[PDB]
């Protein structure tokens, strides 16, 4: 089952997350991690906010200390793995043996082809090199074009914005945030942000680029002073293609994190798993499966009598004034919306069912109604929609009673 | 690796191409095969043609003689696996121990949920079972009615017209054979069932079913004496989801057809595997792949040196006058015809490129060029588009040349 040693490869929070409790379940055997970046290991969502705007890494770093007895060889790339002889090959030139090897290696942002030979600065935003490079080019009155409609990039609009700089935003969908967002939450978010100040265009095609200037699949022109390419990420699984397993952008695996060749197990970003509300495989890019499919993967390697990974999805984003909460799924058959939709003081909460039964929930400035939300939507419940709309109606109380 | 005894679940074409090759490969353990069928193997394809036409099971069944020394459990359904005691539990109350675990379940054909409670013969055409009681029903100047735009129905639209039975089809896309097929095929067969009598209504949905009258969502009405539906088929992966492997309609296995629980492999209709063409995961649900993935499969047990499957996708479809072939990718960048496309005598050749290289192609009526053609896709081969389309150029000299 759980054999020694342990190898990990990648440090991001999927992998922190994963190691820590191994040694909180009690595994004393070796751990090694392997990652890429020389950096100690750090949290993503701040990049896009507090440190793009404040810029102290040291106040982003993970916690180790639930970690002991860890050796971490940063700034190191893994660049095979032999499944048979298992062992791991290293980019300075080390082999590391493994009973029990852990994919945790993320996922990279997707290029933009069109931008490709582009002589304009064009930049991704992922790792702290990234934030650090962008940060340095948030000059007041500066323009910044940011290339697609997901949370990252409406994350570094909103700083960026606060920060004086004037931003337009292209968008190939109808809509901003097009996965996992209620077209209800969508629609007002670009409401927000068009409020702000930024320039949005929407069913546009970046078509390539030509001395500072960005050209449209419209006929059209866009001049910036830097491009921030958020358009997705791919997963990083190279190492699993060539060594075999199933993948298809990401790594197969079951709630166990079991990949299809035995002793290799993933977790993370680079996954592509069960989605328990939709029962499809999806791969599930937030922060809160990262930790938490690492923790039950964890788990059950230290002791198989704990249950698979059963967690439903969420996520959070922070942009500007609105501090968004989105668990489950996007629709349902119906929606009720609790509180007044309003750019004066918002604060809503929409809630989607599926024949009667909970399958999603958003709240926008309002974290007191999302816990009980959750709770409500991890046992499907199916509460009076009555109810659910009357404003007088206590949500918490919902989830006891 | 290949730990005896081996046990397969399943006794269709997959199961006996993989336990065949287990044999011949050397493999002299002990394998024990369930199927939950009471029939000696069989093949599938003549139940839409000729046994619908003439009736002779016995001209269907699937030689064995290549696996010797097979205990065949006929008419026995397994209802569950314990993946950790190695345990097959059966319907008829024993218990099978495995080293290796098969799965070969193939699918069943989706219902039509709005002719759920209809009170007029609905069948499937997936068993012998099945085609006996519709073959029992092709009373010349009936009237059938086929739902879904698929091969399997409009083979046996083909074999239903040619026994004086009136047909009328419903297809809720716009062309016929929307899964992998070129257009221009599609068109043509389109074409082709028309000609011979088949009346077809694209783009219409059966919304359910009166006494004795179908439904549509155009508001309108369809009588029929009997209604086969063929609306696609979704994976038996039962078993697997409970036993706690990956599946999303599908088991999802590698090129050596293992599952991501150990010990335990799938094989043909059942599976979700990589198609190398398009670098994507798909549930290939071809005659070809139950026989080659089945043998690959078995090969690399026996052998760990042999390769993966490697195999490219083909199929063909006997529709009367139309032998239809099929491999590869249905569209690309550039599509070459060969040949005119016509009704008077049809014989033709597509060839679909992308970047100059081969993905796919399609004969009707030309089978002497469908294997060179095949054998240029496997090596993606960059032939002279020119050359290609000149009539007087040999396919089968250019596989060599
Ligand atoms: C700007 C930004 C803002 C975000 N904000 C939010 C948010 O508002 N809400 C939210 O839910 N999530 C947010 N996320 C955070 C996010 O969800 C987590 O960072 C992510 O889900 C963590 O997953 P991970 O550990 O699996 O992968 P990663 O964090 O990508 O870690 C994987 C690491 O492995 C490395 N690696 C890859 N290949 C190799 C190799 N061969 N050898 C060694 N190392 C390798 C990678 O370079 C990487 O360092 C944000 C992310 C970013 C970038
Ligand atoms: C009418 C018809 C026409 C066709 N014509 C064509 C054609 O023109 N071209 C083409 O390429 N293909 C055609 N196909 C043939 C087809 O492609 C093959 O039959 C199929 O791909 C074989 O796959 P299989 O062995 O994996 O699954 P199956 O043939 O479905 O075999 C699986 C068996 O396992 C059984 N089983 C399921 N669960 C259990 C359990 N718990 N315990 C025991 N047994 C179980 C099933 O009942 C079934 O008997 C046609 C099929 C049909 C039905």
């Amino acid at each position: 089952a759980l054999k020694a040693p342990v190898v990990v490869l990648g440090a991001g929070l999927a992998s922190v997350s994963f190691v820590a409790e191994l040694r909180q379940a009690g595994y004393q055997g070796l751990i090694t991690v392997v990652g890429d970046e020389a950096e100690r290991p750090y949290d993503r969502p701040p990049l896009s906010k507090d440190f793009m705007a404040h810029g102290d890494a040291e106040k982003i770093r993970l916690d180790c200390k639930r970690a002991p007895e860890v050796e971490w060889l940063l700034g190191v790339t893994a660049q095979s793995f032999d499944p048979q002889a298992h062992t791991v090959a290293l980019s300075d030139g080390r082999t590391l043996p493994y009973g029990t090897l852990v994919l945790a290696t993320g996922a990279a942002p997707r290029a933009l082809p069109t931008l490709q030979g582009a002589t304009m600065p064009v930049h991704t935003l992922r790792t702290l090199e990234d934030a650090r490079r962008i940060q340095a080019g948030l000059r007041p009155q500066s323009r910044l074009l940011i290339v697609g409609g997901g949370v990252i990039g409406l994350e570094l609009a909103a700083t960026a914005r606060t920060a004086g700089v004037h931003v337009s935003l292209v968008c190939t969908g109808p809509r901003l945030m097009s996965r996992a967002a209620p077209a209800t939450l969508a629609d007002f978010v670009a409401r927000y942000h068009a409020a702000q100040g930024v320039d949005l265009r929407f069913e546009r095609s970046v078509t390539g680029s030509v001395d500072g200037v960005v050209l449209l699949d419209d006929g059209t022109r866009i001049a910036a002073d830097m491009v921030v390419v958020g358009i997705g990420v791919l997963a990083n699984d190279a190492l699993a293609r060539a060594a075999g397993l199933a993948c298809d952008d990401g790594i197969f695996v079951d709630a166990y994190g079991r990949t299809t060749c035995p002793d290799v197990y993933a977790l993370g970003d680079v996954t592509r798993q069960r989605n328990p509300l939709s029962g499809r495989f999806e791969r599930i890019e937030t922060w809160s499966n990262a930790q938490n499919q690492g923790i039950a993967v964890a788990r059950h390697l230290v002791d198989p009598t704990a249950p698979g990974y059963a967690e439903l999805p969420w996520y959070w984003s922070d942009q500007g004034a609105l501090r968004i909460q989105v668990a489950g799924l996007a629709s349902g058959d119906e929606e009720i919306v609790r509180g007044e939709v309003s750019l004066d003081a918002p604060k809503f909460t929409l809630i989607e069912l599926q024949k009667g039964r909970i399958v999603g929930a958003t709240c926008v400035n309002n974290a007191r109604d999302f816990a009980p939300l959750r709770r409500l939507l991890a046992v499907g419940a199916k509460p009076d929609r009555a109810a659910l709309a009357d404003p007088a109606t206590d949500l918490r109380k919902l989830a006891a009673a």
